[PDB]
């Protein structure tokens, strides 16, 4: 079957979000994945969809899956390792943004 | 302080994913929530972010926090409680999509 | 087939967790859920599990679903709704312990 | 000030989960964390308390997030990372279980 559907989602969502240059040069591809529905790919610069999921999900389902993955690629960041010597991308949860609220105040 | 930078925030999020008339006339209020940084309360029609936390928070904190919990807002519905006799609005999860997905291979 | 395995598993991991007198009286069931694997009615005193997803999972999965669910169950509490008028139980979270805590810096 | 009362506690919830031998020997240690309250090292066998969190921690919230972590290094496994040709320990989670469930079935 045709994936042309997919990556007129994949468009008009990067679009919506105003996903920077960089960040907004990302390809979609079908892969089955291990344990989960989709997973972004910052070396690849590629959204992968687990081939096993899609056939079952709506249009709506899809939209919400990619918008919630490309949002937290929107407002991710890169960290140095250190120890590896290696540059590390980071995304956001309310845990990282609380944790380091706190830090803060203990600096003072 | 001023709270004119918050309403701006809101009305260019509520644009940039593209809410429904319904979901879209939503308005932004600063008070003290017990457990949450934000919370959508659908009978107020109103978004409330916590007065304690949003001192700390960075503009790119902000902007993630309204876009996560309005995505979430977009792509939710509404559901009979029967028991209860009401109206319930539930929000969209990986949980809840895998959980339908497998339930309807049992229907067959 | 048999439940007699399911209840074995459950009474050694309430045991395990040492549950007081009141949250250990808890029996489970068997029974279709709409979004969820497992879930706790604290009005029946009982842990319902996915008539549709239990005949796949493994021993050590079924194990890891319910010590999850009666961990949360164990340092869970009751809150008055004030509005409603009814009482209202809440499991805990990591947003949850956060907020409270910097909440509390702020009555400083 | 003594850390002896913390010690205290990540035995008993070593005992009270029956922790094999290998994941047993764990020790525990206050460091600060960047997003975590807590983290697992399995290279150091230690777990990681945020220096930070700690003060205000209550005895009922710490004994919760240790039995949390642990119990998720109870269920977790190792895998072959293939293409870094290392070693790979995965915790469990909701969305692993469901989308392995699906997978099976689509073996067939
Ligand atoms: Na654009
Ligand atoms: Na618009
Ligand atoms: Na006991
Ligand atoms: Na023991
Ligand atoms: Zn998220
Ligand atoms: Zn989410
Ligand atoms: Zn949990
Ligand atoms: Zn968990």
């Amino acid at each position: 079957k045709d994936r042309k559907i997919l990556n007129e989602i994949l468009s008009n969502t990067i679009n919506e979000l105003n996903l920077n240059d960089k960040k907004a040069n990302i390809k979609i591809k079908i892969k089955p994945l291990k344990r989960k529905i989709a997973s972004i790919s910052l070396t690849n610069k590629t959204i992968y969809i687990n081939k096993n999921i899609l056939p079952y999900l709506s249009d709506e389902e899809i939209r919400f899956i990619l918008a919630h993955e490309l949002l937290h690629l929107k407002y991710g960041k890169y960290h140095i390792n250190e120890f590896e010597e290696e540059l590390l991308f980071l995304f956001p949860n309310k845990e990282a943004i609380l944790i380091n609220l706190i830090n803060k105040l203990h600096q003072k």
